[PDB]
């Protein structure tokens, strides 16, 4: 149907055991290409793009309805009853962690477990609160993006995915980038960066499992430490040592069988 044509829908692999993998910011389902393949033996694995992406069609982006993060939950739960999924592990990379959480506090029920990568409630500092950027910086971030898209791209991409500034990574992370149409760059990054999901965890039902890089741009590890503390659910939290915001694109030695652990057992 339409929405799968829109979101570029994908289901793999056998079982009624069922992994739904979420992308973030400025990428795509292509980010978990070194995750599906260990995992469609054991699990039917659906991938999704978010809409806004840009393998995705500008014309279905509704300024309005993704002005908040609760327009791309919506989608997830939507893309979950037209596949008749009545209970999956969902794999949330970046801001598809938290889209996973607003999809637990509507419908607890399609969740077994929320498997979070490279995931923040909140970017901006304040005095007892540390996400990792000061509302200046955020600033500059979005003048840079509206003054030439290219150039911040090129830019952005070595600081998000880390490690060495001419990897495959970085080289796929910029195109995928720049992929995006900019008025929707800009207006999604907005979005994302000015969010605060803080006040809701306390209401989550489901367990999570809380994985990042120790090195990561966008995330300081005591982020790790306030989900933790403050989620309502059982949780988890393990600090991959590892770099980057991507890792489980950049880093797989390292990164993909820490996913796959806990993916495979429960707290």
């Amino acid at each position: 149907g339409v929405v799968e044509e829109a979101h570029n829908v994908k289901v793999i692999g056998s079982g009624e055991a069922t992994i739904v993998l979420g992308h973030g910011f400025g990428t795509d389902q292509s980010v978990w290409k070194h995750l599906v393949p260990h995992l469609v033996d054991d699990y039917r694995v659906v991938l999704y793009d978010n809409m806004g992406a840009g393998t995705t069609n500008p014309d279905y982006f509704d300024f309005d309805r993704y002005s908040n993060l609760e327009g791309y939950s919506f989608d997830l739960i939507a893309i979950l009853e037209d596949l008749k999924i009545e209970s999956c592990i969902f794999v949330g990379h970046c801001v598809s962690a938290m889209i996973g959480v607003l999809a637990s506090l509507n419908r607890p029920d399609l969740f077994s477990k929320i498997v979070m990568i490279s995931a923040s409630p909140r970017y901006v500092n304040d005095v007892d609160y540390q996400g990792g950027f000061e509302q200046e910086d955020l600033n500059q971030l979005f003048e840079a993006i509206r003054s030439n898209y290219k150039a911040w791209c090129l830019g952005f991409a070595p600081l998000a995915v880390g490690g060495d500034m001419d990897s495959i990574a970085v080289q796929e992370f910029s195109r995928t980038l720049f992929n995006m149409r900019p008025d929707i760059a800009l207006s999604v990054g907005q979005t994302i960066f000015q969010s605060d999901m803080r006040q809701i965890l306390p209401f989550v039902t489901v367990p999570c499992h809380i994985l990042q890089s120790v090195k990561d741009l966008a995330v300081p590890v005591v982020v790790s430490e306030y989900l933790h503390a403050n989620l309502g659910c059982e949780s988890v939290v393990e600090v991959i040592p590892s770099d980057g915001h991507l890792p489980q694109l950049s880093s797989p030695d390292s990164v993909i069988p820490v996913i796959l652990r806990h993916i495979r057992n429960d707290i």
